[PDB]
């Protein structure tokens, strides 16, 4: 009776704020993987240039380690 | 009655799955601010050669923008 409907409305209220955070979970792993993709596209050109022996790339290789 | 104990098993459960989703809501932007800094830390590190026109440089910032 009314014990079941206040459950049932604390349910739904719970449910609600699942959805939410599930599309906040979906939109922080798609921008982690942005700019993670970017750290190791960085990473490669740091690598291929190493016989450059560029002091600002090392800078560059210490912020990615 | 057995009508309000399903429904709070279901509240429980959506419950249990809320608070592991703000687990991981809150694991994701540690892990996005951090390699985020570690961009605009390199984003700086290129601004501050500019004058030294390297082309590996200006690859990195592409990949930056
Ligand atoms: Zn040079």
């Amino acid at each position: 009776d009314a014990l079941a409907e206040e459950w049932k409305r604390r349910y739904e209220k719970e449910k609600e704020k699942n959805a939410r955070l599930k599309g906040k979970v979906e939109d922080l792993e798609k921008e982690r993987d942005f700019y993670f993709g970017k750290l190791r596209n960085i990473e490669l050109i740091c690598q291929e240039n190493e016989g450059e022996n560029d002091p600002v790339l090392q800078r560059i290789v210490d912020i990615l380690y």
